[PDB]
């Protein structure tokens, strides 16, 4: 993550829904905001969340009563995508019933807040011929909110990894805000080689394979692209080797293969996976964020997580718009 010297959010209060590892929390707390709530049911996530943020989030959202949630200015949420079974006249609020989204709407209609800050998968914009996005959109509009959405790729913001994700920002219509804008992309000057740990701490991740077939040889120059160097097995997912002088492929929580979630990399004449500190680093997490003792957990977590840096630029630009109220 990077440091923000202009705390455009001091004094503002927020809730961290579907917490996971606490990305949105790391991000907003650096802009000055304060955390008033958190919710997350996966006992392992709650375990890491507590190791860093000292507290344990509450449980199953489906069961928390709306009128029970603290007063807040910003609602943060990276919920899980699910299809909507639209069975009726046109689209809106009533169709979000049965999904965990309805739980967001349920809390927004009855408690504050100035802005709803969400995030999801790269293809949220296309799911069901656009139907999935059409619903969340019409729902926010009909509760008196404005809707802005965009797909930003993390390599365009100082992080070496291919990872497109839709970011969605909603401003209460009461605020009258025609002033918002998503950050501008820039030059990348950090690649996978700069994020690795020394060999001594990564020996146990080397995988020796005789069916390794090299298609290209190591490039001499770094590029902001994904460079496939070789293969193993059938060359399907999880069995492809990448160059450290490039960008990391998209980390995944539930993938399989020989090099399962991190992908495999040619580091120093040996083929290995990424270590969890590396995974953290590839997501933007600071070296001070204590990770889960179980390396198979760290993987599932960091792959369902958030790119901190991107969250920090978008949040700053939110303090801005809310702080510009001239006579
Ligand atoms: C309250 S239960 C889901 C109940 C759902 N109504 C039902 O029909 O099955 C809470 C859900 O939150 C999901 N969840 C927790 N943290 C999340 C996050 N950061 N992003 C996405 N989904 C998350 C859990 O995996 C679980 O499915």
């Amino acid at each position: 993550m990077i440091e923000i010297k202009d705390k455009q959010l001091t004094g503002l209060r927020f809730i961290d829904l579907f917490a996971g590892l606490g990305g949105f929390r790391l991000a907003l707390e650096s802009c000055g905001a304060e955390c008033v709530y958190s919710n997350e049911w996966d006992k392992y996530a709650q375990e890491v969340y507590e190791m860093n943020f000292g507290e344990k989030p509450e449980g199953d959202i489906t069961q928390v009563n709306e009128k029970t949630i603290p007063d807040h200015d910003i609602l943060c949420a990276g919920f899980p995508c699910q299809a909507f079974s639209i069975s009726g006249k046109q689209k809106g609020f009533e169709d979000s019933r049965g999904t965990l989204f309805f739980d967001i709407a349920r809390i927004v209609r009855e408690k504050k807040p100035k802005v709803v800050f969400m995030e999801n998968v790269k293809n949220f914009a296309s799911h069901d011929n656009g139907n999935t996005l059409e619903v969340v959109k019409n729902t926010m509009n009909e509760l008196d909110y404005s809707f802005h959405a965009k797909v930003l790729n993390a390599l365009d913001y100082g992080i070496p990894q291919k990872r497109e994700r839709i970011y969605m920002i909603c401003f209460r219509n009461d605020l009258n805000i025609q002033n918002f804008q998503f950050p501008k992309p820039f030059e990348l000057n950090t690649f996978v080689k700069d994020l690795l740990l020394p060999d001594s701490e990564v020996e146990h991740l080397v995988i020796d394979r005789k069916d390794l077939v090299m298609t290209n040889q190591e490039i001499e120059q770094t590029t902001p692209k994904t460079v496939r160097l070789g293969i193993v097995g059938k060359g399907g997912q999880g069995e492809r080797i990448y160059s450290t002088r490039g960008i990391a492929i998209t980390l995944s929580a539930y993938g399989g293969g020989i090099f399962a979630k991190t992908g495999g990399y040619l580091v120093n004449g040996k083929t290995r996976k990424l270590h969890p500190r590396e995974c953290a680093r590839v997501m933007g997490y600071p070296d001070s964020y204590k990770v889960h003792p179980s390396t198979s957990q760290a993987y599932k977590q960091f792959g369902n997580s958030v790119v901190i840096n991107v969250l920090q630029y978008i949040a700053y630009n939110i303090g801005s718009s809310l702080n510009f109220k001239p006579y």
